[PDB]
RNA sequence: GGCGCAUAAAGAUGAGACGCGUUUUAGAGCUAUGCUGUUUUGAAAAAAACAGCAUAGCAAGUUAAAAUAAGGCUAGUCCGUUAUCAACUUGAAAAAGUGGCACCGAGUCGGUGCUU
DNA sequence: CTAATCGCCAGCGTCTCATCTTTATGCGCC
DNA sequence: ATGAGACGCTGGCGATTAG
């Protein structure tokens, strides 16, 4: 007959269920192919599709930029080698050959094994006089002697292969290179600037307080702490915060009307510096150049070497210093060990797997690991002392190539290169000719807006070519049209108007877009005069009046100002009554004020004729960033402004894009009107219809021309379209999955579309108060918080939200300057020094949000390091947390977690396997699936051009089905089996269809697409009138939900009996039977057969583990390169098997090599796949097979399902491992018992019913042993755990004395032994039960293969017996 | 169910760069002692190493080259790990085609009536 | 000397730049 | 005047052990 389908989707699952007219899952017998006995199997119409999570593209992408980094680096070496090609042949004919063959053994080496010279003695000489490359560096930079050409190549190539970062624009000539000089001159400048209050250092050592190995903010703390009376927020303090690379602000220093922050790290800093300085004047400016070179001298903190005047190669010479101290301290340490602890010398300087100096140098141990290892050994000796000091300062035997070199900019490398060259260009002519070429090799960097330099063979490129030449670091500015390329770079990512398909979108700083939003949001603000009788919308002239009076004067104008600065100045009304916007305006006109502040002429901007010029200018300031490009783009508008004005104009730049086109805003006109949308929003007379009313108006012409959108029925397959969506590819997998599953269901059920399709959405209806509370901007939540608390902490140290965005500071003002653990006063000084601690350890769940974070003096005052703050802290800070709770500062979840300690702390039950990304991903896949099905099912239109809804797509909140499981004793425990998905599907279906049959006048609100207004304001127009829908709507959801209940208890007051049918009189149809339908639910929930299928998918990705393993005597090793023998060079390991192949042939056996017939599973890896799939028989024969049955080759993906005996199923985990393929079908009694007993959801209600469920818990305690029995028969029937089941049973008997609840939680823990899929470890109390893996896939070979559909209804079975 | 705007929490995609790591090779290690081919001296007894290997005591140890998915052809200073995939029948691919209805039951579905 | 257990391991870290979603509430509308 | 909603390594591999 007729039917409906319910779905519950997730990044890992597709829960599907089919209900009928009577809410019962239909049963049907399905045909089975292959060559087995079961020709038919009667199964049910409910199950769940399981599949691996669709992966993001971040990883693949990272690998891609890496590839490009390596190819481009190799080419830089190739340019420099090519420059030396003709001359090196005159010096050494086979130098580059030996360098290119350096990796090879002498056995396979073409020329001499000695890299530089080929002979032995000279190589030894080089390694002697220049122990490192940095000695040669210093020598060639300093000395003006004609050195060897090969060495010049080595220095230059070492500089080039490892250039350094391009983070610092311009160039840094090693200026003072001392904190001292620049700071004295700087203090001099600050004192000369202000005779108002000059502050001196009074001899405080800067070059240790700024060179300290810690936070920039931490360095700043001590620095502002040196001169008392000077705030960290002070002009001096904010400036020294800027020198440390932080993000300061001088808006409170120079009292600017608007916010203005600067930062050295960002590249708009020069334009922002000219901008802000010309804004404050040419007065204060030198302070900032002083800060620039200051930071330049502070950058080489770990690499600062004595004095910069000793040589012209500071970095190289510094490395030499590291080498020297290293040598000395090494000889030192050796002497000391041989003196004091002579027996450990053999372990420290020889054993490589012990983190000794041998593990540090020859082993794989790190500097950090090394320090940890030798520290107690040093301090256990009487000498040392200073070596301990070098260890804490981290400069103990430091090597040369370490991790802190990520700080080295390319400017110093370029300096040593330019120096060697200028000092060596006097001998060789070619490098004197090409010194600028080489400098170009090191300096060249492809701009980000250009991207890959492709010639049309990349889906990632966008660059456009001015020529058609091979782009080199030398012809780059000309061959590449940087202009069109940057333009297309931003244009390839920006959207189009949804309304106007072929049209682009205005920038977010578009004057037309800003006018759009001000007028659209200002077209409904209604006014009621103290004498007025009815609200009346602002008139056409009035809107414009407001705009000109306030919106063009202030950055943003508040409603208090409109009432006080307009109505009293214009209407001169005693009192005002505004009916459209609260507190302040959403829309604003920022671009206009930026402009009026730059060009300083209102008349031009106010002019309408200029809007094309203006819009082109904003578009230009948005598409580009490069000063030259922007400056060139505005040469056409240079006749309208002064040169000084053109500078000010190019300095301002904008980012972002709107949502609508220009043709939509001020372009499309109406036939009867002749005016555009912008005009209508600006004036429509009596009815100031909004944007949405304008679009949806038969009275206007717009709806007619928008219906002309695009064409939905164009060439788009049932796929493609899913893979053509926006966002991450992680979603496309889930969507395709759920739809192909649905299509299979309809293909089964009478080939006609079902009545309804219900899905569950993650969107639930919060209340108004909570929605505004979680969403309060930071100064808001803080200010409301401290005003409620009453502290004058805001009065002692005031900062706006602009400089408040730092984490530990937000926590600091959130907690009112008091530690959440210690009950002490926190300090603004050691801020990054204070620790930010997670409430619930990072071991349980991943949360970086503030609901989980807390600022403390030390994180050890938390109590335990692996749990919610100890009861010692909770029972001493409960008052402060509750008081922090009354200030609306901390959340409910935070107080619950801080108090969860006294509730029982954290059990292993709080597994929390989710990552927020799986949640927004589920939201993405659900929002997408909902509107796809809504259109795949509804195809036809009526006679009045409106779509036919044969099937309705329904959106159910999670809260409804959830509360439905909770208010009818229908609980869910996921870890039991994967049926809870199908249960969610069934419940969503039943609740949905029963719901639309119960109350149809409001059904338009739930279905996707169509809707009736049916305003809920008018629904519960109570005398209280809380408003905001939200609050009204949640109350509406519970209100509609209780009509489904059996007994009605009100939070409003009194009680009410419910009709046992609760059918609707208008329908005249029984909507629900309170006596028999719950029983079909009871059966369904207790139903054994549920079609659970894991998507048999071929593994793809990386070829193998990336870790390069050493030479080894194994066949397990993979050639890293072609000729590179893994037995002599080392190679890869652990290849990932794409898919297993079933083969049958003959192999050799014994010394006589006799051919016996064998069949087995061959492991086909990814790297091998293209080659196997090309010539398969040839590949198998090469593997070592002979006479292979080609038609007896079965392709088996991962998770290939298999069955042997007593319903025992196994899934193909690999070519040599299997997975548990059975689900524990457990009756409802045990499930619900486990729920109530384990305390899964704190089962809040009325204390009475809590004790009743408790009594039921205390009574059916035999359920424990019975459950143990289900698991036992089930483990003995399928799992074959041998020892593990025994360890479990022994463990259950040992803890039979434990409280009931715990036994319930850990019995819950035990299900993982019976869980579907790969076998993983678990615990019962402290007894860790590791996993019993199936290491041989031999039993699969003569079992019964089950090829299954996506819903597992159409099964084809194969008797592996041939 | 849907837009726009403001605030907020969580995510996504693409591009340009650095720094490590790892892997082979180059950085003539030395001395005493055991096994071995011989040569070499010797009347023999007994060693001189020409070298390879095993055992103790010291010496040093920081650097470099090259590789960083195998690779691919379209040969770009490009591309190569995301999405796609049960089985079966046609197809090079794309894609199309392939599985009867009620009832009594419910341990991974069974049984019975109907009908090809 | 097999063959199943046991025990172990997995490329990482940073910076610059640009465009996109997804929910929740608030101010208007289909 | 609400808590759930998102889900959770595991397959290669070498050495240790048991027969």
């Amino acid at each position: 007959k007729k039917y409906s389908i319910g779905l519950d989707i997730g990044t890992n699952s597709v829960g599907w269920a089919v209900i009928t007219d009577e809410y019962k899952v239909p049963s049907k017998k399905f045909k089975v192919l292959g060559n087995t006995d079961r020709h038919s199997i009667k199964k049910n119409l409910i199950g769940a599709l399981l599949f691996d999570s669709g992966e993001t593209a971040e990883a693949t992408r990272l690998k891609r930029t890496a590839r490009r980094r390596y190819t481009r680096r190799k080419n830089r070496i190739c340019y420099l080698q090519e420059i030396f090609s003709n001359e090196m042949a005159k010096v050494d004919d086979s130098f580059f050959h030996r360098l290119e063959e350096s990796f090879l053994v002498e056995e396979d080496k073409k020329h001499e094994r000695h890299p530089i010279f080929g002979n032995i003695v000279d190589e030894v000489a080089y390694h002697e006089k220049y122990p490192t490359i940095y000695h040669l560096r210093k020598k060639l930079v300093d000395s003006t002697d004609k050195a060897d050409l090969r060495l010049i190549y080595l220095a230059l190539a070492h500089m080039i292969k490892f250039r350094g970062h391009f983070l610092i624009e311009g160039d840094l000539n090693p200026d003072n290179s001392d904190v001292d000089k620049l700071f004295i001159q700087l203090v001099q400048t600050y004192n000369q600037l202000f005779e108002e209050n000059p502050i001196n250092a009074s001899g405080v050592d800067a070059k240790a307080i700024l060179s300290a190995r810690l936070s920039k903010s931490r360095r700043l703390e001590n620095l502002i702490a040196q001169l008392p009376g000077e705030k960290k927020n002070g002009l001096f303090g904010n400036l020294i915060a800027l020198s440390l690379g932080l993000t300061p602000n001088f808006k409170s220093n120079f009292d600017l009307a608007e916010d203005a922050k600067l930062q050295l790290s960002k590249d708009t800093y020069d334009d922002d510096l000219d901008n802000l300085l010309a804004q404050i004047g040419d007065q204060y400016a030198d302070l900032f150049l002083a800060a620039k070179n200051l930071s330049d001298a502070i950058l080489l903190s770990d690499i600062l070497r004595v004095n910069t005047e000793i040589t012209k190669a500071p970095l190289s010479a510094s490395m030499i210093k590291r080498y020297d101290e290293h040598h000395q301290d090494l000889t030192l340490l050796k002497a000391l060990v041989r003196q004091q602890l002579p027996e450990k010398y053999k372990e420290i300087f020889f054993d490589q797997s012990k983190n000794g100096y041998a593990g540090y140098i020859d082993g794989g141990a790190s500097q950090e690991e090394f320090y940890k290892f030798i520290k107690p050994i040093l301090e256990k000796m009487d000498g040392t002392e200073e070596l301990l000091v070098k260890l804490n300062r981290e400069d103990l035997l430091r090597k040369q190539r370490t991790f802190d070199n990520g700080s080295i900019p390319h400017q110093i490398h370029l300096g040593e290169l330019h120096a060697i060259l200028r000092r060596q260009e006097d001998f060789y002519p070619f490098l004197k000719d090409n010194r600028e070429k080489i400098e170009k090799i090191l300096t060249f960097r492809i701009p980000y807006y250009v991207g890959p330099l492709a010639r049309g063979n990349s889906r990632f490129a966008w660059m456009t070519r001015k020529s058609e030449e091979t782009i080199t670091p030398w012809n780059f500015e000309e061959v590449v049209d940087k202009g069109a390329s940057a333009q297309s770079f931003i244009e390839r990512m920006t959207n189009f108007d949804k309304n106007l398909p072929n049209e682009k979108v205005l920038p977010k700083h578009s004057l037309l877009y800003e006018y759009f939003t001000v007028y659209n949001e200002l077209t409904k603000v209604k006014y009621v005069t103290e004498g007025m009788r009815k609200p009346a919308f602002l008139s056409g002239e009035q809107k414009k009046a407001i705009v000109d009076l306030l919106f063009k004067t202030n950055r943003k104008v508040t409603v208090k100002q409109l009432k006080e600065d307009y109505f009293k100045k214009i209407e001169c009304f005693d009192s005002v009554e505004i009916s459209g916007v609260e507190d302040r305006f959403n829309a604003s006109l920022g671009t206009y004020h930026d402009l009026l502040k730059i060009i300083k002429d209102k008349d031009f901007l106010d002019n309408e004729e200029n809007e094309d010029i203006l819009e082109d200018i904003v578009l230009t300031l948005t598409l580009f960033e490069d000063r030259e490009m922007i400056e060139e783009r505005l040469k056409t508008y240079a006749h309208l402004f002064d040169d000084k004005v053109m500078k000010q104009l190019k300095r301002r730049r904008y980012t972002g894009w709107g949502r609508l086109s220009r043709k939509l805003i001020n372009g499309i006109r109406d036939k009867q009107s002749g005016k555009t949308i912008l005009d209508f929003l600006k004036s429509d007379g009596f009815a100031n219809r909004n944007f949405m009313q304008l679009i949806h108006d038969d009275s206007l012409t717009f709806k007619e021309d928008i219906q002309k959108a695009q064409v939905s029925g164009q060439g788009d397959s049932l796929h493609e379209h899913i893979a053509n969506l926006a966002g991450s590819p992680a979603i496309k997998k889930g969507i395709l999955q759920t739809v192909k599953v649905v299509d299979e269901l309809v293909k089964v059920m009478g080939r006609h579309k079902p009545e309804n399709i219900v899905i569950e959405m993650a969107r639930e209806n919060q209340t108004t108060q909570k929605g505004q509370k979680n969403s309060r901007e930071r100064m808001k939540r803080i200010e409301e918080g401290i005003k409620e608390l009453g502290s004058q902490i805001l009065k002692e140290h005031p900062v706006e939200n602009t400089q408040l965005q730092n984490e530990k500071l937000y926590l600091y003002y959130l907690q009112n300057g008091r530690d959440m653990y210690v009950d002490q006063e926190l300090d603004i000084n050691r801020l990054s020094d204070y620790d930010v601690d997670h409430i619930v350890p990072q071991s349980f769940l991943k949360d970086d949000s503030i609901d989980n974070k807390v600022l403390t003096r030390s994180d050890k005052n938390r109590g335990k390091s692996d749990n919610v703050p100890s009861e010692e802290v909770v029972k001493k800070m409960k008052n402060y947390w509750r008081q922090l709770l009354n200030a609306k500062l901390i959340t409910q979840r935070k107080f619950d977690n801080l108090t969860k300690a006294e509730r029982g702390g954290l059990s292993e039950l709080d597994k929390a396997g989710f990552i927020k990304r799986q949640l927004v991903e589920t939201r993405q896949i659900t929002k997408h699936v909902a509107q796809i099905l809504d259109s795949r099912m509804n195809t036809k239109y009526d006679e009045n051009d409106k779509l036919i809804r044969e099937v309705k797509v329904i959106t159910l909140k999670s809260k409804l089905v959830s509360d439905f499981r909770k208010d009818f004793q229908f609980y869910k425990v996921r870890e039991i089996n994967n049926y809870h998905h199908a249960h969610d599907a069934y419940l969503n279906a039943v609740v949905g269809t029963a719901l639309i049959k119960k109350y149809p006048k409001l059904e338009s609100e739930f279905v996707y697409g169509d809707y009736k207004v049916y305003d809920v304001r008018k629904m519960i127009a109570k005398s209280e009138q809380e408003i905001g829908k939200a609050t009204a709507k949640y109350f509406f959801y519970s209100n509609i939900m209780n009509f489904f209940k059996t007994e009605i208890t009100l939070a409003n007051g009194e009680i009410r009996k419910r009709p046992l049918i609760e059918t609707n009189g208008e329908t005249g149809e029984i909507v629900w039977d309170k006596g028999r339908d719950f029983a079909t639910v009871r059966k369904v929930l207790s139903m054994p057969q549920v079609n659970i299928v894991k998507k048999t998918e071929v593994q793809t990705g990386g070829f193998s583990k990336e870790s390069i393993l050493p030479k080894r005597n194994s066949d397990k090793l993979i050639a890293r390169k072609k000729d590179w023998d893994p037995k002599k060079y080392g190679g890869f390991d652990s290849p990932t098997v794409a898919y297993s192949v079933l083969v049958v042939a003959k192999v050799e056996k014994g010394k006589s090599k006799k051919l016996k017939s064998v069949k087995e599973l061959l492991g086909i890896t990814i790297m091998e796949r293209s080659s196997f799939e090309k010539n398969p028989i040839d590949f198998l024969e090469a593997k070592g097979y002979k006479e292979v049955k080609k038609d007896l080759i079965i392709k088996l993906p991962k998770y290939s399902l298999f069955e042997l005996e007593n319903g025992r199923k196994r899934m193909l985990a690999s070519a040599g491992e299997l997975q548990k393929g059975n689900e524990l079908a457990l009756p409802s009694k045990y499930v619900n018992f486990l729920y109530l007993a384990s305390h899964y959801e704190k089962l809040k209600g009325s204390p009475e019913d809590n004790e009743q469920k408790q009594l039921f818990v205390e009574q059916h305690k035999h359920y424990l042993d019975e459950i143990i029995e289900q698991i036992s028969e089930f483990s003995k029937r399928v799992i074959l755990a041998d020892a593990n089941l025994d360890k479990v049973l022994s463990a259950y008997n040992k803890h039979r004395d434990k409280p009931i609840r715990e036994q319930a939680e850990n019995i819950i823990h035990l299900f993982t032994l019976t869980n579907l899929g790969a076998p993983a470890a678990f615990k019962y109390f402290d007894t860790t039960i590791d996993r019993k893996r199936y290491t041989s896939t031999k039993e699969v070979l003569d079992a019964t293969l089950i090829h299954q559909s996506i819903t597992g209804l159409y099964e084809t079975r194969i008797d592996l017996s041939q």
